[PDB]
């Protein structure tokens, strides 16, 4: 959903995105350290609420375009460059643009980048 999710004090839902308010970024939803950071019942309430699956990013080889309403509001952004293709979109470098992004960490210890659309 676009609409913003009440989680706890410190996490927020939005655009399929769980939020760390506190360090102002994304979160992995199965992050093993939501374990000691959510109560269980907070946990169960992310599980009813299908968010992206971060591990479907890791074959991307581009940055991560989203149509996102709320999501870079809470996110500390940096600015990168990258190839603007004919496609409209950007693309890693192997016509430049700089893009406000939202760097993302994975379980393999790549980085992604989110850029609204």
């Amino acid at each position: 959903s676009t609409e913003e999710e009440y989680v706890s004090p410190r996490f927020l839902v939005a655009d399929g995105f769980l939020i760390d308010l506190a360090e102002e970024k994304p979160i992995n939803p199965k992050d093993p350290r939501l374990l000691t950071l959510l109560k269980d019942h907070q946990r169960a309430m992310i599980d009813q609420m299908n968010l992206v699956k971060w591990n479907d990013f890791k074959k991307y080889q581009d940055p991560i375009p989203l149509k996102a309403k709320t999501l870079f509001k809470f996110c500390k952004q940096i600015k990168k460059k990258f190839l603007r293709g004919a496609d409209f979109k950007l693309h890693t470098l192997p016509m430049t643009v700089l893009a406000s992004c939202v760097p993302i960490l994975l379980d393999d210890q790549t980085v992604q980048y989110l850029y609204d659309d």
